[PDB]
C-alpha cells in the first residue's frame, strides 16, 4: 500500500487524490503569489487532472513552470513548501520537488506563512493529494519505500547517545517500556513474541518512574508517536513521548519541555525504531509500513511455548532451521534484510544442528510446509514439531529432524507463503504458515 | 474490478484515467463546437483533475454545464456522444450522459462526426478515461454491475427466434460448437466443467458444418464476440460470429453479411450468453465479469469423474447436496443468482436424499470443508467422497453422507471460501476449496 503525509494548508476548496500508476515524472504548476494549479505526469504519460486553477480572472492565471523528473534516474522523493493568507484564505503560498539528486524550487511566494518540509528517508513520491478551487488550498504526498527499504521518519532529539539502537519487527509492536519523570529515562520495546528491546537508562541519580504500555494488537495498532525535544541537564534529548494507536493517544509519558514534534501522517503501521541513548534517550525514529491480510494455516504442534508470528515484508529469501530429534529453533530471513527473531533455541545444552534452506527468490517462493509432531524428552518431556520440510513453486527443501507418528501437510495451489506462526519455547512447539493468492 | 468500454475519439493529446472512490455525482463540462475540458465529482466529494482545458486563447474557453447525478437515487448507467473533426483533431464533439432515471444532454454539435452509444445493460458508470491537450481527444468509460446483477451487452440481431436462451456460468466458457455456412445456423457451448448448451439449427434444409472452439482456459480466455447480423432468407439474423480470446480470433465462422458489431472492451471476461433461435441465430448478447486470484485448496477424494470448479461471483448463499452411504452430487447458489451446475448424480437409480445448507450472508460466509473418502460399491466399485460438513464464521454445518476411515480437514482462518472444485461423475469423486483472505 501506501502512506499518506500532510496534508499542508487550508481546509478549503475540494479534495482530491491522485495516485500514479507509474513514477511521477512531471509537475506543472500555475504560480503568482500563491499556487492556483497543480497536475502530474507519470512515466507512462498518463497526465491527472489540473487541481484548481479555476478562478475567473485573466490576471489570476498565474504562470506556468514545469517539473521534469529525469526517470528512472532521478525519482521524486519528498517535497517542502509553505502556506498562508492569500486574499483572505489559508492556501499553499510556495512548494520545492525533492529528488534523490536536487531540488527543483522554491516555487511561489516564501513570505507571509509558514513552511513544512518533512524528516523523511527511504521514499519515493508516487501520489499527491490535497484540496482545490480557484487555488491550491492544500497538498500532500502518498508515499511508498524506495526497493528493498522502509520508510523512514526522524529521528528527533539531540546529536549524542553513544549507543544506538536500530530495529525492525516482522509482526507488530506490542509493549514500550519506558522509564521517566522530568525526561525520558530510558524505551524498551517487546514485540509481539515476547523479544524484548532496551535503550537509554544511564544515570544512576535520574532513573525516572516506569510505565507500560501494552498494544492490543488484534484491534489497536502502533500507528505514529508524538513528543518533545529539549536542553535537559545540558544534553539535548528526547524529554516527552506518546505512542499513537488508531484507538487511543498512550501517554504522554515524561515531561513536555522543548520542541513538539508530531508527524502528519495516514495508513502507516510502526513497525521499528531507531535512534541513541545514554543516561537519556538522546534521539528517536521510526520505520512504517503501509497498513496495507493473509490467510492463516495451522499452526501443528504441541500446546506449549509462547506464541510468534512473521510477516515478512518483502519475500522470503531464507530459513534458517536447528535440528536433532525435534526441532530447535526456527529463523527467516527476507530480500529486504528483515530477519526475523529466533524461535526456539534458549537452551544451550540443546541447541542441535544447523540446516539452511535457499529459495531463489523472485522465480521461486515458498509454497508450503510438510512436517511431523510428537514427544520429544530431554529434562522434561514435551510435545514439539519433530520433523519439518519446505515446498517452492520449483521443489521441496528438507526434511530436516526426526520424524515422528503424527505428520501434517497442505495440498495448496495458485499460493505463496508470506510468513509463518506458532509456539516456541527452547524449542519449536508449534508451526503454521501466511498465505496470499497468486 | 472494472470493465473498460470505449475510449471514442482521437488519438491526440495524453491519456488519462479517473476511477471514483464513490459514486459519479457530477460532471463538469466547457462546451462550444466541441468539448474544450471535462471533470467529475464523487459522492464523497472528491473532485477528479479538469481534463483538458488547455487552449491559450480566451474564446476558446467555452461554456460551463454541471450535471448532476442526484445519488443514491439516480446513478450514471452509461454514456452516448459523437467524435468529429475540430479545426483539424479528430476529437469529441458531443456527449450525452446516461441515467437510470433519464439523460442530461445532448452536449456540444451533433453535426459533423460520427456518434456512439452503448448496447450495456446492468451497469454503472465507477470512472471515465481518455485523451487530452487543449480539448477532449477521447473519452471512454469504467463499469461495475448494479448490485447482484452481471453486466450485459447486446443482444444483436432480429427480434424473433421462439427458443430463447439464457445462461451464464461460474467458471469459464470453454468449449463452442458452431454449425454455420451461409449463416449460423445452430451455436452450443460446453461449461469447463463438460456441461453443455445449444441453440437454433431446426431447419431441416440448412444445417451448415459444424466448427469447434475449445478455450485453453489456463492461459487463454473469452473476452469478447464479433460479428454480424443481417437479412437471411427473410429473418434478421446473425450471419456470422467470431469469439475473441486474449491469445487469438476464432472464427469468423458463417457469413459476414448485413451490419458489423464489434464491441470497444477490454478487461472483461464473458462468462455468459443470451438470445434467441429457432432454424437459425435470430439473436445474441453475453454476459462479461471483469477480469479481477483464488488460492486453491486440495480437492480430496478419489481419482475418477471429470474435473469441475465452481467461483461465486458474488458470495455462496446456499449448498444443495444429496447423500446416501457417498455424497451423491453437490451444488451451489450464490447471493446473485448465479446457480451452479449439479456435480454428480448422473445416475437416476442412485441419487440418495436431498440435505441442504444455508449460510446468512454476509454476516456468515463459508469458511471451510470437513470430510471423509472411501470406497462405495453400486453397480461397481468407486473411490469417492463420502461425507461431507461446511464451517462459517458462525458454525458447522453437516455432516452429510456415512464417514469412512480416511478423513480431512483444514485449520485455516481469517478466510473466505469463494468456491468449490473437484472431480465428479455419477458421483461427488473428489472435492476442494478456492479460499480469499479476510
Ligand atoms: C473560490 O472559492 C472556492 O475555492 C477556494 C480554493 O480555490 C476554496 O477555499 C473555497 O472554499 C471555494 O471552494
Ligand atoms: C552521560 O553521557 C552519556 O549519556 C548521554 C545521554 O544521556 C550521551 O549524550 C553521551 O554521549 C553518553 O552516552
Ligand atoms: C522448556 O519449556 C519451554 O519450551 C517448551 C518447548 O520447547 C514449551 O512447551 C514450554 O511452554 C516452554 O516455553
Ligand atoms: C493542442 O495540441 C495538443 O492537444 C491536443 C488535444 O487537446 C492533442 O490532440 C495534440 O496531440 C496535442 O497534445
Ligand atoms: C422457422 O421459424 C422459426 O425460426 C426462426 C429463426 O430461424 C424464428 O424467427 C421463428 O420465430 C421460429 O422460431
Ligand atoms: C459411474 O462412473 C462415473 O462416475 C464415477 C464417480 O461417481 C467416476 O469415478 C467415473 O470416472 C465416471 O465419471
Amino acid at each position: 500500500g501506501m502512506i499518506s503525509v500532510g496534508p499542508w494548508g487550508g481546509s478549503g476548496g475540494d479534495h482530491w487524490s491522485f495516485k500514479a500508476n507509474h513514477a511521477i515524472t512531471e509537475i506543472l504548476i500555475h504560480v503568482k503569489d500563491n499556487i492556483k494549479s497543480i497536475s502530474f505526469k507519470d512515466a507512462g504519460g498518463d497526465i491527472s487532472g489540473t487541481f484548481g486553477g479555476k478562478d475567473p480572472r485573466e490576471n489570476k492565471k498565474g504562470e506556468e513552470k514545469k517539473i521534469g523528473i529525469r526517470w528512472p534516474t532521478e525519482y521524486l522523493k519528498s517535497i517542502s513548501g509553505s502556506y498562508g493568507d492569500y486574499n483572505g484564505i489559508l492556501v499553499i503560498r510556495s512548494l520545492s520537488f525533492i529528488t534523490n539528486l536536487t531540488t527543483y524550487g522554491p516555487f511561489g511566494s516564501t513570505s507571509g506563512g509558514e513552511s513544512f518540509s518533512i524528516p523523511i528517508a527511504d521514499s519515493v513520491v508516487v501520489g499527491f493529494h490535497g484540496r482545490a478551487g480557484y487555488y491550491l488550498d492544500a497538498l500532500g504526498i502518498f508515499v511508498q519505500p524506495v526497493p528493498h527499504r522502509t520508510i523512514s521518519f526522524g529521528p528527533w532529539g539531540g546529536p549524542a547517545g553513544d549507543d544506538a539502537f536500530n530495529f525492525k519487527v516482522g509482526s507488530w509492536i506490542k509493549d514500550i517500556i519506558v522509564y521517566a519523570d522530568a525526561t525520558i529515562n530510558s524505551i524498551a520495546f517487546k514485540d509481539a513474541d515476547g523479544h524484548c528491546e532496551k535503550f537509554g537508562g544511564q544515570d544512576p541519580n535520574d532513573i525516572g518512574v516506569e510505565e507500560k504500555v501494552e498494544i492490543d494488537g488484534n484491534l489497536e495498532h502502533l500507528t505514529s508517536i508524538s513528543g518533545t525535544y529539549g536542553n535537559y541537564k545540558g544534553f539535548e534529548v528526547l524529554t516527552s513521548l506518546s505512542f499513537i494507536t488508531n484507538v487511543t493517544k498512550h501517554g504522554p509519558f515524561g515531561i513536555a519541555s522543548g520542541t513538539s514534534f508530531s508527524r502528519p501522517i495516514e495508513g502507516s503501521l510502526v513497525t521499528g525504531f531507531h535512534g541513541k541513548g545514554g543516561y537519556y534517550l538522546d534521539s528517536i525514529g521510526i520505520y512504517v509500513k503501509p497498513r496495507d491480510g493473509s490467510i492463516s494455516i495451522g499452526p501443528w504442534g504441541g500446546s506449549g511455548g509462547d506464541p510468534w508470528s512473521y510477516t515478512a515484508n518483502e519475500g522470503i529469501n531464507q530459513i534458517i532451521i536447528y535440528a536433532g530429534s525435534n526441532i530447535k529453533s526456527i529463523a527467516f530471513k527476507d530480500t529486504s534484510g528483515l530477519d526475523s527473531a529466533t524461535f526456539g533455541g534458549v537452551n544451550p545444552k540443546d541447541t542441535g544442528e544447523k540446516n539452511t534452506v535457499s529459495i531463489k527468490w523472485p522465480s521461486e517462493y515458498l509454497t508450503s510446509i510438510d512436517g511431523t509432531y510428537g514427544q520429544y524428552k530431554f529434562k522434561d518431556v514435551f510435545t514439539t514439531v519433530t520433523s519439518l520440510s519446505f515446498t517452492t513453486n520449483l521443489a521441496t527443501y528438507g526434511p530436516f529432524g526426526k520424524a515422528s507418528l503424527t505428520s501434517f501437510s497442505i495440498p495448496i495451489h495458485n499460493n505463496m507463503v508470506v510468513g509463518f506462526h506458532g509456539r516456541a519455547g527452547d524449542y519449536l512447539d508449534a508451526i503454521g504458515i501466511f498465505v496470499k493468492p497468486d
